């Protein structure tokens, strides 16, 4: 049976060791900087068992057992669109995509090791053929039972750019004692999100010329593995639901990991020491967030643009041609998100254990596409409010009996409904002009590496070639 | 058969009354000014023959006959699939989409009235019931018997934006008489491409506020007709094909059409007088055509991410890390026009003649996308190329006993082949740095109207509205009732 | 003398009725919401008793009195230079031109009564002659010599902008009476910055087609005039000085101002009744807000370049090529801003009281390309901070015995001192992505009209003209 | 007495051994592919000759001699104004800086030597003594005296940009033999403008890792030295002057040099031999360059502004408010070029020799905004035009009885004045849509190295640090 969120917020008092900001937190499930991105991820157990969500929400594997489409494995570009369908729908259940780490998202990478297990295992170096190919599955199929939240932890800290020889003296995470049963692991995963609110941390590396071997790991722990401590920045949730309807939802805390001489298992572990092996199978993990992002991109360019339009219809700009086309830019965008989503599902291929994945080429000039228009659109949305974005009555300033009359009159544009310009106001402050919102925008800026990475990246796997099929019209052209 | 390139160039010969520049053109096919790009429409027709192409070039219709694809209907996806892979084949093979309205593109605007005719007759105002739908479906059954080239003139002259009341001098085409036979028609149609090179002019309008009734004609004459004479800019073929081996291919002439009380019968107009109808009708004709630009924006984006792959290989700046960031840009503009083309498609639906159309909003809002990018892409690409794309030696100055030993020299990248330089600069030059490169550019910006016009346009025609689709969200986020 | 930081305070206790929020304040000199941005204004005022900052912050009047540079008019190009170094020197004391609205800017407006006085009085409909110039003159030397705050508010209610015909239905502050003694206006001025703060409102208004002669109003009353209500956003000051540097110096607070049937006497009516006269002569009073704009932009656009410079330098990035031409982007964007200040004030003109005014086409186009540029730069900043924009130790994060040696290590760069890195991280979260920062983007984008605005109504008041000097060069190319 | 242009034309029938593509020119005063463009610098000798212009286009040296301003020293901001003026007003005369390398421009990089010619002596390396700061003096004294043209050649062969080793395969001019009577130098200097137009070639190198010390050659030689050889681009001047009235003026060619063991005597030779000494001295010899590109930027942005207000009024578009703010753009963009070059002079500074010399940051972050924005403002300007900008009658057409009625009615918009668009058409599609058009763009766009290289060179030259003045306001709000 599928996990409630009664389940999941009794299992968040285990004891794990987490800082927020100044304070420790005893119980995130009841503190005040943590309880209600708690109570966001108990919303996301409790739609799976919605009657009315059913067929969107759940599948009867072959066994004849319902259970959560964030463990369904696509193997065609229908099973692709449905569980991008559920992606879809849960992201519009959270507050229009506000909290783009829930579990769904987490779990998903997880599909590259179910896919092509055996590499992790054979191309292991150090570990005494200790490590097994059906340990992964294993653990992978754990987590599927349990509906566990492995929150995926792999770059670097960013200590010192300057220096290709700076991984020696650098606190990531190492391998500092192989024994019989496991691996001891001291030093530090620098950065993850929300990993004080989930089950086990899924723990990787990235390559970067020059990386030791003892900091090639790949496993997974508890979040209350003993030696863990969580280390997170202070919490941007609002008291007043009311002025803050989306920033008083909760806020999914970012921060580090240390480990300080942490054990780890053999059967916990899914491969150490081989840098080459970190150069193209980690990019396959997390490929999965990569096209998720694209869903979310969708989904933000849809909510922008939607804001975009309601605001210029309430203060009544909306039929003024040159407001017309600057809707049409935000409009467009979202289009554009659209299309890369449609085209990246329609020029998929066929991964080596018969999963299918969506085009990677597409999805990924797709993310850098948002990265590289998306402060302009959110300029866009907020220019096109004028004032309306922020200058707004509170709600006891609305209800006064001297002030009402004049609020009313003031917010009386062509649609009527006055009171409604404060509640698109509401939701443009909080997604663009809070502490709470701007962590939202600093998160998609930076989670999947920022625009300069994307590309270098992008440019880097693709290895295109003036020879290869690009080039192919151009040599034509030229008489090449 | 289907209609030869030779049968085209002799057809060409018919007395047109046709200007190039401060010339006048004997014939068509034959005129130094004129013969390269009639040469690339005899090109395009002789595409149909080629055993290797029959497959992508022509179908088999319901009554056994061979055809070419540029009159082939799509009723599903597979269909507008197989239409689109020919157009696209057109493009490569005529110098990588350096030729934009070859006669499948003219052509493919006339499935708007095929799919329903009604209308253009029930609409027509103060015809006193003349004009059949069935003669519109004839006059486009006749076009594809014979591989016609109906060339497109549609807009207005651009006389004077200041009010809509200044359209009362506008020179705009007008019926000047209406009699049992048919109607006289005076004045221009201001702007065409190819007309010079085509068989028959296909006459319309687009609404633009206050247009008089007068001026809302569409219809078919042929380009030699009595009355018709074809006014074009300056051709801008060069001369030394080695040189400019893409401007040498010839000029794809732009300009208007004089109607001197040109008469046209019945039979062949296909609606006057409705302001109203002129709104919504023209644009339904004028979607295939806008679908067709992201084809092309596609193998263009194509042409310039290549070229600038080819160049920074040449030059050897390919694998610096600044130059390879610069270039992801060109590709992603490039899988950008993929994206939308593919999506459009998997995201059309069924005219009321059981047609499959692509996407409006997403061909349309591509076609926006490109428009907003290109001039940035194609500073891109000539920025990557260094003094490449413009200092290079005349290839009598490359063989010069004295003066090879230097440029074979100067040329000696990482990839060697010291002359292919030359040869991927000849094609940057022709492109984007001379009149017949520019003049292309500027048919990409205006030929569909430009990016302010499609913006508003597509707002305009969609009328989204916060309680329609694009405020379901919104609205939910932010608590308003539905 | 000079009035004082003491002074000040005390004066705010006056019985204003304010909300900040949902709030009444009782005191804005001393309620926790208000108390910051009032030790701000204090702090503007000690500025002048400074003694190292007498040359700058102070002049000696032509009684040999020595004044507030914020009174001094400047009548050729050394006298603006010198006003230009004070408006500086208040913006970089206090807090990098975090503070917009010090009084120095509020009162800088009203040299252009002083320069010409006489038209607000003669163009005047429906006064009966009870308007006069020397009263208008009278009423800004009154304000000069108790060194009083004159907040602005210009602006409409943004109410309905489908209609021209909206002016009629509009709650702008109206005139319901005129008697011997004055006026008594009723409605709001609907947007201003800082008047809880200030001692006067100085109320005036913008041509709008068809705005009735009742709206046309230019006046001062004081701040807690019977009738008056201050009505103001939420404060976004922060508790934590340590965590947040700038927020917790306080919240220059914007908001609107309810008039019930309130008395102005015609001593203090600068101008009513002409909707002709609400053309020219509002542009000419904020002319000086927007010349002061340039110098704001300048110190904004040094300090973003700065904190580009210190934080590439402290991960290490400073070298890298591509890091390089991008932190000239930052640099160049200031140089701009500098350019436009320097080359506004070389080609000045005189005014007909004989002031020295910059050029205009210059600072408002310097403004236009702020508006268009900001955005992308605060996106490029960030962009270059990677993670420690957002994601930094606390201070008792830093200085926990466990945490520090990890946290000292992952901030590790080429120059040495670690916590320097959480230093600059805190300002570049304060200023771009916190609630506080947010509002001070915002105020730059909307204050003095927003980009779409200053493009059209630089060019509406410029009517450039093809056979105007502008297109001489194009006529001349062109054989025209 | 001033070089008069009949004295240039015929100065130029001397042997020099020129390709201009394919042809061999017989005589570069008379030839069809290049007689224009040599009418276009006779016509700037004879500029100095007209009465009207004589303040502007001479002054009188110390001595009581006459001369053309190009040789004028400027020792502070107002000689430094006096000069721009000059450099303007050819530029103004000569078809609205559609010739920007006229001689004016190619000799101001003189002043350099000038100013201190001592240190190219004391840093040359294998001279044996023979190069002497006086004879450098006196080169250039000799180019005053008869007013030659000095074309400078610096820029490096485009080879392969992969390789630092590069240096040694480069056919770029080496010093292959030195004897007591001067140099022999072989290879190229394989970029140029206007060489085959000038007098003499002026030879110059930049530093660039690891070139060799027999590649450090600054020096003078004519362009019709024995053994040099002038290779051209084709000439893009076009035959009819009523269609093209700005492209058949001439082609200001472009090209490399070749040297085959060309011999060059102590007394014209500058510096030889020292990497180190060709870091810095060259980026002060085209300091000028950088200057003058700042007046050029200036004269282009008013011209395409121009013919923004000329085209849009025309096709009556000027009053609509979207096109209103988009011609707003352009506008500003010639401010912005106004303000950069007016700063820069203000805020100069002496260098050694005590010429006064504009702010280098300004005028060079100036070129750095220009090419960042000018092909957006090129499609501006089409994009405002419609079809008007390539779609227009042929004199012949226009003229002709049928179709002359139909053209005048078709360019009747609110002025009048049908033809006039045409004139403008002609004007837009010369500058922007022709080969000869798109060489000019492409030259603004290199000839001072592209955008990257002004923000790389820029940023190396100025060593912007932290702990420098730059970051002093950063430091002082982070406390640190
Ligand atoms: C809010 C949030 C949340 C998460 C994460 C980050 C943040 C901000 N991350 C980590 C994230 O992927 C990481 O921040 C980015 O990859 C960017 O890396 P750095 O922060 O180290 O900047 P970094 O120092 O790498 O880059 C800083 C700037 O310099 C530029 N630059 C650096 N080197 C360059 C070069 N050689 N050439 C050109 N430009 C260069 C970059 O392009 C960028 O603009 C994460 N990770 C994870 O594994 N799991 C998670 O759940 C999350 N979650
Ligand atoms: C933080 C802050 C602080 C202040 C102020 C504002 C704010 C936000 N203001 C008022 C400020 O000047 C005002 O907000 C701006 O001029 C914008 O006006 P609106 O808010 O009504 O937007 P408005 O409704 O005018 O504009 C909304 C958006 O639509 C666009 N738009 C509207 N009409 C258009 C048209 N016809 N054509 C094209 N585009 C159009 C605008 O360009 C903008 O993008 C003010 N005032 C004052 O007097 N004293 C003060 O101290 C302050 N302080
Ligand atoms: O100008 N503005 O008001 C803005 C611009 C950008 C942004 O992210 C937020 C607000
Ligand atoms: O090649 N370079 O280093 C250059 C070239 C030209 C220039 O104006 C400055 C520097």
């Amino acid at each position: 049976m599928i996990r409630t969120g009664t389940q999941y917020l009794e299992s968040l008092n285990d004891g794990r060791n987490v800082w927020v900001g100044n304070e420790k937190i005893d119980n995130v499930a009841t503190h005040p900087k943590t309880r209600d991105y708690a109570q966001r991820h108990a919303d996301f157990y409790d739609l799976h068992h919605r009657p009315d969500l059913q067929d969107v929400m759940t599948y009867i594997d072959e066994g004849g057992q319902r259970r959560a489409m964030q463990w369904f494995g696509h193997r065609d570009k229908e099973q692709l669109r449905r569980k991008r369908k559920y992606h879809e729908t849960v992201m519009r259940e959270m507050a229009g995509a506000s909290f783009p780490r829930t579990p769904d998202v987490n779990n998903y990478v997880l599909t590259t090791y179910i896919d092509d297990p055996a590499p992790w295992e054979t191309q292991s170096i150090g570990d005494d053929g200790h490590i097994k190919a059906g340990k992964i599955v294993d653990f992978i199929r754990y987590a599927r039972e349990h509906d566990l939240n492995c929150a995926p932890q792999f770059v670097d800290p960013q200590m010192d750019r300057s220096n290709p020889d700076a991984q020696e003296r650098s606190p990531g995470l190492r391998v500092v004692e192989k024994n019989e049963k496991g691996i001891v692991v001291n030093g530090v995963k620098a950065i993850g999100t929300g990993v004080a609110f989930a089950d086990w941390i899924h723990i990787g590396v990235f390559f970067r010329p020059g990386i030791p071997g003892d900091q090639v790991i790949f496993a997974a722990t508890p979040v209350n593995t003993p030696g863990v401590t969580i280390v997170c920045r202070e919490s941007l949730v609002k008291d007043d639901k009311v002025e803050h309807p989306l920033a008083a939802q909760g806020d999914e805390l970012d921060g580090m990991t240390v480990f300080e001489n942490v054990f780890i298992p053999w059967s916990h572990v899914f491969h150490i020491g081989n840098p080459n092996h970190a150069k193209l199978y980690p990019q396959r993990v997390f490929d999965w967030l990569h096209y998720h992002a694209l869903i979310r991109q969708m989904v933000r360019a849809e909510l922008v643009a939607g804001l975009a339009v309601l605001i210029t219809e309430h203060i009544g700009t909306n039929k003024i041609p040159a407001v017309q086309t600057r809707v049409a830019k935000l409009i467009g965008f979202h289009q554009a998100m659209l299309a890369h989503l449609i085209a990246s599902e329609e020029l998929g291929f066929h991964t080596p254990g018969g999963h299918y994945k969506p085009n990677i080429l597409i999805y990924d000039f797709g993310r850098a596409l948002y990265l590289e228009n998306f402060s302009q659109m959110i300029y866009e949305l907020v220019d096109l409010s004028g004032r309306s974005a922020l200058i707004f009555a509170s709600e006891d300033q609305w209800n006064d009996d001297k002030l009402n009359g004049w609020f009313e009159r003031m917010n009386n544009g062509p649609v009527g409904r006055p009171h409604d310009r404060v509640k698109i106001g509401r939701v443009i402050r909080d997604l663009f002009l809070t502490d709470w919102g701007s962590r939202l925008v600093v998160f998609e800026n930076f989670n999947g590496t920022p625009l300069q990475g994307i590309r270098m990246l992008t440019m880097q796997r693709a290895e295109f070639s003036g020879s290869g099929p690009y080039g192919k019209l151009a040599r034509q052209v030229c008489g090449i």
